[PDB]
């Protein structure tokens, strides 16, 4: 699955406790191509995600360096 | 439930057929206070809905008339 993220915003940082677990929920809106990652009812990450219909290997050719 | 809708968008109009039925699907994103109505995977409405915390009945007082 090639993927294309777009307009990702990290609203807050999650600290991993030395003991225990942190549970993250991920919710998608396929019609709007949008996703929200939440933590205990607080927004953590938001943006758009969708499958890349036509991958082009040219996109990963290294640009000529300015220096 | 006193509600509040913000930034509502109607993307396409759904035609109720003479026979049969149309299925509409509502997906809520509590963290982002957003919703989405979809029909067969096509976005029909988008926006924000959330509970009105403290209704202020003054808001419904009739505004000073234009004439």
């Amino acid at each position: 699955l090639p993927v294309v993220f777009e307009d990702v915003v990290l609203h807050q940082a999650t600290i991993l406790p030395k003991t225990g677990t942190v549970s993250l929920e991920v919710r998608l809106l396929e019609a709007s191509r949008a996703f929200e990652v939440s933590e205990n009812g607080n927004l953590v990450v938001s943006g758009k995600v969708y499958q890349w219909d036509d991958p082009d290997p040219r996109l990963f050719d290294h640009p000529e360096s300015p220096t």
